[PDB]
């Protein structure tokens, strides 16, 4: 299916009332934001994050930052219920070693997408990323490592966890346009954890 990938369906189910609080808590410090991409383009996609570095544009390029451009203050403190899902979902697919210092946290109103792209900008691209997914679902597309490899498509729903390991690790995938629905955690919208070692 995807090489690497470990697929953990509903992972995160029993913890995704207090990942929510722990999302709006984050957000009441280092608001969701929509960023601009380097083209000059509003992302659909609203963001922060939490950790000791969190991703953002900076000058015209994309960084990871331990200070939040928005506030000027540090992204706020990794929840505990975050670090410790983060760490069972590693832990059972192979890499007990992850330790993430940043998690982005990405907001889909109906309409959202985040567009075919590679991450990149990790420093160790052997350590891997880990997903969660809150609230509405909605359609995961993924390639190979080219960006003209056949894409796949998989639909990622409320409390499903993937670990995006080996060769998954690099490919590319985005997010289609998300349905609008209700969900009774997240009302209107999805969330989705990833998280990385940035440092
Ligand atoms: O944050 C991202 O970079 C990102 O793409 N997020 C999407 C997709 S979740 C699944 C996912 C997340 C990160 C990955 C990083 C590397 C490879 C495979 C990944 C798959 C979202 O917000 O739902
Ligand atoms: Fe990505």
């Amino acid at each position: 299916l995807a090489a690497g990938a470990v697929i953990l369906r509903r992972f995160a189910f029993n913890a995704a009332e207090q990942l929510i609080r722990d999302i709006n808590d984050v957000a009441s410090q280092s608001p969701f934001r929509q960023m601009v991409t380097p083209g000059g383009y509003t992302m659909s996609v609203a963001m922060t994050n939490c950790g000791h570095l969190g991703w953002t544009t900076h000058r015209q390029g994309y960084l990871y930052s331990p200070i939040d451009p928005q506030t000027n203050k540090p992204w706020p403190a990794m929840p505990q219920s975050f670090h410790n899902l983060c760490q069972r979902a590693a832990t059972a697919a192979g890499y007990p070693d992850f330790q993430p210092d940043a998690c982005l946290i990405n907001r889909y109103a109906p309409g959202a997408k985040l567009s075919l792209h590679q991450d990149k900008d990790e420093p160790d691209l052997r350590a891997p990323i880990v997903s969660v997914s809150l609230g509405l679902p909605a359609i995961f597309q993924f390639g190979g490592l080219k960006r003209n490899d056949p894409l796949k498509r998989l639909l990622l729903e409320h409390g499903d966890v993937v670990v995006w390991g080996g060769e998954s690790r690099l490919f590319y995938h985005g997010i289609q346009p998300l349905k609008a629905g209700f969900h009774p955690l997240t009302i209107d919208c999805r969330y989705n954890l990833t998280f990385r070692q940035a440092g």
